[PDB]
DNA sequence: AATCTTTCACACGAT
DNA sequence: TTATCGTGTGAAAGA
């Protein structure tokens, strides 16, 4: 039979947390291809394996008389339905791999659609299927000069962006803003997913901070952050392009796929520039007939597009189980009700189920199925926690985890604390 | 008429 | 040479 998750098991998983985590970090709109075409989803979507649980799980197999190509983790991406085969990932050596062949045609009629990658290890041991987040189809970017109750196509600051270049019209030219080996390159196999920061005006140099909440519009002080890295870029200021021109007076939102270049502040016309696998300043000429514009070089000019990451996490809590892990279930967010004779938690999320438990460090709560999208919980009184305690002494904050029937573990990111009373 | 989005069509420059 | 592949850009068709 499937066995519980023991409170000593909890401690020893909270301890080491070497979960196994999927992430797939994709663009959050993709152009449609007529006809015949293949218009080829730019960044190229990308799954990575991250947490030691995967080298875990790999050790495990093999002492169980795995060879290394049955402990290997498979994937095959695509879209949410089709029509379209899926197509194989290749793991091997890497803990990541990007689809660079995807596309989605006029013959489908969905406005949305999420991509579905399916998982098994080499011997064919399943491990399950884990879905994108929403993707929305485009006909094609629109030209006109965006509003911002088109929310759905503009940039707000704090989110994430990806930047790429291409040369003429060339698929074989593309290079993607990446950070790697200590320095930003423009990398053709990975892209990374950059913060992308509104400052004010006034803001200085470093490290540093100064959240500004809206839409970004050209004209404005931007920071971009790698959301792996965390490495930054110095003070931007983002600037329409058209033709081989940056546009010195516009002001208008930006939106997705449009072309930007990015002026570092306070330099003598100074642009982030690709050369090959480079990242330089290059210096833009002025055009002495209209002082509203500069000349700048083709490597110059980005493309730039919002992306989204789903990231789900798991981990056999009770060593391994008979049902793949699928679907992971995901907190979106936590919420005190309180709200009647008992306080409860509210979960809002994804993938929920009747065979999940909130645990709260390693207590184990009453946990009440309302959908695949909400769940209850009772609080556990603080003695669960600080014997003895007849009240909320000092702050205390506890994990909030899910858990499976079979003790496979969900970790969230969330936490609850007690607080003293006033 | 003029505008904005969607679909069709073909040029550009790569292989 | 032409043939063909993604990509960018306009024309055409729809609203
Ligand atoms: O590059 C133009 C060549 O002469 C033809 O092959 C076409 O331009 C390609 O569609």
């Amino acid at each position: 039979p499937p066995k519980r998750l023991t409170r000593e098991a909890m401690r020893n998983y909270l301890k080491e947390r070497g979960d196994q985590t999927v992430l797939i970090l994709h663009a959050k709109v993709a152009q449609k291809s007529y006809g015949n075409e293949k218009r080829f989803f730019c960044p190229p979507p990308c799954v990575y394996l991250m947490g030691s649980g995967w080298k875990k799980k790999k050790e495990q197999m093999e002492r169980d008389g795995c060879s290394e190509q049955e402990s290997q983790p498979c994937a095959f991406i695509g879209i949410g339905n089709s029509d379209q085969e899926m197509q194989q990932l290749n793991l091997e050596g890497k803990n990541y791999c990007t689809a660079k062949t995807l596309y989605i045609s006029d013959s489908d009629k969905r406005k949305h659609f999420m991509l579905s990658v399916k998982m098994f290890y080499g011997n064919s041991d399943d491990i399950g299927v884990f879905l994108s987040k929403r993707i929305k189809v485009i006909s094609k970017p629109s030209k006109k000069k965006q509003s911002l109750k088109n929310a759905d196509l503009c940039i707000a600051s704090g989110t994430k962006v990806a930047l790429f270049n291409r040369l003429r019209s060339q698929t074989v030219s593309t290079r993607y803003l990446h950070v790697e080996g200590g320095n930003f390159h423009a990398s053709s196999q990975q892209w990374g997913a950059f913060y992308i920061h509104l400052l004010d005006d006034d803001e200085s140099e470093g490290e540093e901070f100064t959240v500004r909440d809206g839409y970004i519009h050209y004209g404005q002080t931007v920071k971009l952050v790698c959301s792996v890295t965390g490495m930054a870029l110095p003070r931007l200021i983002i600037r329409k392009v058209d033709k081989q021109t940056a546009l010195l007076d516009a002001d208008d939102p930006v939106s997705q796929l449009h072309k930007c270049a990015f002026y570092l502040k306070d330099t003598e016309r100074m642009y982030l520039c690709l050369s090959q696998e480079r990242i330089i300043q290059f210096q833009a000429t002025p055009c002495p007939k209209e002082q509203n514009k500069e000349m700048i070089n083709d490597g110059a000019s980005w493309t730039i597009i919002s992306t989204d990451k789903a990231e789900y996490t798991f981990y056999e809590g009770m060593g391994p189980v008979l049902a793949p892990v699928t679907p992971v279930p995901v907190v979106e967010s936590l919420q005190l009700n309180g709200g009647g004779d008992v306080a409860m938690l509210e979960l809002t999320g994804q993938n929920f189920t009747p065979n999940l438990r909130v645990w709260f460090g390693d207590v184990e709560a009453e946990t009440m199925y309302r959908c695949g999208e909400s769940m209850l919980c009772v609080v556990p009184d603080i003695s669960a926690f600080r014997e003895g305690w007849r009240w909320v002494r000092q702050p205390v904050q506890v994990p909030v985890t899910l858990v499976r029937n079979d003790g496979v573990i969900y970790s969230t990111s969330l936490t609850f604390t007690y607080t003293p009373e006033p």
